[PDB]
């Protein structure tokens, strides 16, 4: 690793990680599962009614957006969503002990997974959680690769899985 390469982990954090997995879009679009989304992976609603999604958006941003937001607004919503995922882990009796056992980089992978799937979805991965707590990284990654979360939308999940396997930021290099 060059000096520059050794600096790379200090440039990566949960915000940069999710920004890569989710992308940044200033207009309402449908995600790989067909759900209306905006900003940095902000799911607006699961309903197929665009009007519902716009309504959610205006509520979330606090103004008449007509389906469009600014970069600054995307960032604020993103920071709210990250905070929500972190809070969801820490208050959960099942997720917290696993999170606490993890190193810093795998904790980011955990927050990412919760950001994507929600608390109950993640907390339902009983075997994966046990494997992570036991540092069975290869098995945990293989089991995550069986999930609908990954298989329905591999590009959004693949880097998170690799990160659980390795505890490094390598999957986020060389975009
Ligand atoms: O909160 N966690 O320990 C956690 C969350 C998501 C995936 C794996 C572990």
């Amino acid at each position: 690793p060059t000096t520059e390469n050794l600096y790379f982990q200090g440039s990566m954090n949960i915000f940069e990680m999710l920004r890569i997995d989710e992308g940044l879009r200033l207009k309402i679009y449908k995600d790989c599962e067909g759900y209306y989304t905006i900003g940095i992976g902000h799911l607006l609603t699961k309903s197929p009614d665009l009007n519902a999604a716009k309504s959610e958006l205006d509520k979330a941003i606090g103004r008449n957006c007509n389906g469009v937001i600014t970069k600054d607004e995307a960032e604020k919503l993103f920071n709210q969503d990250v905070d929500a995922a972190v809070r969801g882990i820490l208050r959960n009796a099942k997720l917290k002990p696993v999170y606490d056992s993890l190193d810093a980089v795998r904790r980011c992978a955990a927050i990412n997974h919760v950001f994507q799937m929600g608390v109950t979805g993640v907390a339902g991965f009983t075997n994966v959680l046990r494997m992570l707590q036991q540092k069975r990284w290869d098995e945990a990654a293989v089991n995550l690769a069986k999930s609908r979360w990954y298989n329905q939308c591999p590009d959004r999940a693949k880097r998170v899985i690799t990160t659980f396997r390795t505890g490094t930021w390598d999957a986020y290099k060389n975009l």
